[PDB]
């Protein structure tokens, strides 16, 4: 009976979630964020449509993300991206305590307790370990970022990328091609390279029980598997992975719409 | 009467120096890293020719640089790049105490005392502040790395690049173009951006009196000027700037050839 709207406006995309009584997801949406493109707005329409409801049907609207204020007038209230991820993770996995969120342009590991963000470490300046790292690599390899996972899974040889930087690592990848190294192998290498950076931030926080991966890159099971190897613990993820930030907002909305 | 050979084999180029009695430069050479694995070799021939002498005439040969361990057989002893720069700087500027060396793929600030490396700070992992940063920018701007200095000198408006990263700053530059911002201005901005990183390392060491800029990027007076503004002290440089590492090797050679 009470419908709420969670809006996660990131730097790459804008995700939306609408849930009934804060217990079930009725609809979600995702729209690329282009300059001028007005995609966060579009995504809102997208959800409302998918759900067959009007903005006036939402009890409370909560926005989060990089441009969580670009639609200030839309959201009743805005909230930290760390908070929503913690809240959302908790809705999907009750025993979460550690949340690894990789999105374009940034990474962040969050320690969660009672759907809240206890502590966290995040990278906002280095393109390394971000989905942007994976883009720059998929381009040189001439492959689709959403294929990397599938390809790297075929690797038979370990190929390391000693360069920590995206720029230097780019040359490495180019050079590994000059040596006739297979792409499948270079990819699995790029994945461990990303895992390595995440693991780097990860340790300043500590991997607690029931680790979950969130964000768009979450889909890349190549990357996630590289993470399980590094941290040596199960890394969980679900289809809703990239809609976590939004899901968190919707949960905080339904909460604000009860107090 | 005693001729020595200094060979600085970098990642970008291979420089060579030959001096008589460790007091005067008789000849120098510079050869890129074209595909072949004989550019360092080629440069040696180049110098010997320019000088009109043969490898035998060289009393002692000392190699330095990224591929130092590659001239084992050609050279007689190898030495730290920090040491040669300090030694070489001292030969060019007696009162040096601080040496800023920007080359492709790395930056490093050296404190010098009696032709020796007292302390130093260096960047080897981040492409930011390196000549590689300038490359990635010259490409997007569609200009020649050796023109940047000349162009930026015409800027009339200050345009900042808030991004510290080469990858993110790359997009910025692209975006500053979308806003119709002049290249001349974007360049001067890129220069200060580089200066900022150098100054970053610089402070962990301390700018002492008589600062000198070394390395290929040394030529870029756009960059060097950005450095004088930041540190607020004179930054010296000479034509031999990029041959400093080699010059240092030749000086250590003539020294080894006297003890
Ligand atoms: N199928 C896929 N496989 C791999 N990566 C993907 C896939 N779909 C999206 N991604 C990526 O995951 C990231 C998700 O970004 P996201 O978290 O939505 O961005 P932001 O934090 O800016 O909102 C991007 O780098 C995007 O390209
Ligand atoms: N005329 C020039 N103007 C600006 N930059 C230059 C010029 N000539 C060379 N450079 C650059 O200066 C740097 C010199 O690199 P160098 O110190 O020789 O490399 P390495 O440290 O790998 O041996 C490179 O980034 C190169 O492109
Ligand atoms: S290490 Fe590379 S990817 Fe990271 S901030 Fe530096 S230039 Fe950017």
């Amino acid at each position: 009976s009470i419908y709420t709207l969670g809006i996660d406006v990131g730097s790459t995309a804008s995700k939306c979630i609408i849930l009934k009584d804060g217990k079930e997801i009725v609809a979600k949406s995702l729209v690329a964020v282009g300059t001028g493109t007005s995609g966060p707005a579009r995504s809102i329409s997208e959800v409302l449509e998918n759900a067959h409801m009007k903005k006036e049907d939402m009890a409370f609207t909560l926005a989060t993300g990089y441009g969580r204020n670009s639609l200030e007038g839309i959201a009743d209230k805005q909230m930290s991206e760390l908070s929503c991820h913690a809240m959302g993770a908790s809705f999907i996995w009750p025993n979460v305590h550690t949340v690894i969120d990789i999105g374009g342009q940034d990474v962040k590991v969050i320690h969660v307790e009672n759907g809240t963000m206890t502590n966290f470490q995040m990278n906002d300046k280095c393109a390394a370990g971000t989905g942007r790292f994976l883009d720059v690599m998929a381009n040189i390899l001439e492959v689709k970022v959403s294929d990397l996972a599938e390809l790297g899974a075929k690797s038979t040889k370990r190929v390391a990328i000693s360069s920590t930087c995206t720029v230097f690592a780019e040359s490495e990848v180019i050079s590994q091609l000059s040596k006739g190294t297979d792409k499948i192998d270079i990819i699995a290498g790029i994945h461990r390279s990303v895992a390595s950076r995440v693991i780097g931030l990860a340790n300043r926080v500590g991997i607690v029980k029931d680790v979950v991966m969130t964000g768009g890159v979450a889909q890349n099971y190549g990357v996630r598997g590289a993470l399980e190897e590094g941290l040596g613990v199960e890394i969980k993820t679900s289809p809703l992975a990239q809609y976590n930030g939004a899901l968190g907002a919707a949960l905080y909305a339904y909460k604000k719409a009860a107090k």
